[PDB]
């Protein structure tokens, strides 16, 4: 019979940066 | 024979989060 | 006998978009 | 008869950070 | 031969806290 | 015999979300 399933796959690649922050504070 | 390989496993999980996101603005 | 396991899964997808960048200087 | 299945696999990895808190509370006068 | 595999495991747990919000508006 | 365990479980959830930021500047 055949063999069973291999192992996991490895993890995925990193996400993608995050968005920019807000503004600073009024001068 | 011995019988063939089994299948491939399956995908492994999610990559880590990316990085933070690009400072903001000047106010 | 039964056959060998399987190759590995494939790479698991990407993880999540970072955290919001840090707040921009003031103004 | 082939045997029995095997054990249940290991827990998974943990999930990634939760969001951000919100916004501080606002300075003073 | 041998039996199947089990099935796969239990979910993880839950992921670490969030950051901080940014700082809050000006007085 | 029995059969070989099965894979690792999924991700858990994501975490709570975090505390609140500072105060601000005045």
């Amino acid at each position: 019979p055949p063999g069973p399933p291999g192992p996991p796959g490895p993890p995925g690649p990193p996400g993608p940066p995050g968005p920019p922050g807000p503004p600073g504070p009024p001068g």
